[PDB]
């Protein structure tokens, strides 16, 4: 095989979810990194709580938006995060009600990849596991995706607006790609996932806002 890795096979990825009518795409992306590690450093994968981050991370906007690094700082400074079953996802802002009894994971910090360095991202993905990324998902060609390696020249690396999780990488039919997991339910794209162009000058700004937590 060539240089390629798919973590879904491995077991580091949790089933696809839907954010709904809440811009909590960031809470979903941080939770995914958190799970990748929890598997890697435990052996058992478990569903972590996006709702928990949505309500308690005051440094962010709730369903209004938020960064992922800001999500990690909270898990640390709080010392634990809930599991889904413990803190259900209602897709809406409400009171932060963290149940320490159901604390399912924790981290001790994080690390951003060099702004724009695709190779630095690829290494992180291969040596760390799923990384949290932020791309330009405004283009309709992105939204109506069903198959193939997406690439749109009019995509803007300066319009970081949608946060997702890079699950792996590899080639297709002479096409390099970043295996991306979205949070719009398993009805969008290829069962929730989309293959984005890899090595095409950092398309849609894939490497402009990456990070992963340390556990
Ligand atoms: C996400 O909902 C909220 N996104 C953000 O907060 C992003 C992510 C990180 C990187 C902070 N903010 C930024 O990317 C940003 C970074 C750097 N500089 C400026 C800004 C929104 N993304 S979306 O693709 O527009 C979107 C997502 C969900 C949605 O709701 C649905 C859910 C399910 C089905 C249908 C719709 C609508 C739009």
């Amino acid at each position: 095989a060539p240089d390629s890795v798919d973590y879904r096979k491995k077991g580091y990825v949790t089933p696809v979810k839907n954010q709904g009518q809440c811009g909590s795409c960031w809470a979903f992306s941080s939770v995914g990194a958190l799970e990748g590690q929890l598997k890697k450093k435990t052996g058992k994968l478990l569903n972590l709580s996006p709702q928990n981050l949505v309500d308690c991370v005051s440094e962010n906007d709730g369903c209004g938006g938020g960064y992922m690094t800001n999500a990690f700082q909270y898990v640390q400074k709080n010392r634990g995060i809930d599991s889904e079953d413990a803190y259900p996802y209602v897709g809406q802002e409400e009171s932060c009600m963290y149940n320490p009894t159901g604390k399912a994971a924790k981290c001790r910090g994080y690390r951003e990849i060099p702004e724009g360095n695709e190779k630095a991202l690829k290494r992180a993905v291969a040596r760390v596991g799923p990384v949290s990324v932020a791309i330009d998902a405004s283009l309709t060609s992105f939204q109506f995706y069903s198959k193939g390696v997406y690439y749109d020249e009019s995509c803007n690396s300066d319009n970081l607006n949608h946060a997702v999780l890079a699950v792996g990488y590899g080639i297709q039919k002479g096409n390099k790609h970043w295996i991306i997991k979205n949070s719009w339910g398993e009805n969008w794209g290829n069962k929730g996932y989309i293959l984005m162009a890899r090595n095409k000058n950092n398309a849609c700004g894939i490497a402009n806002l990456a990070s992963f937590p340390k556990m």
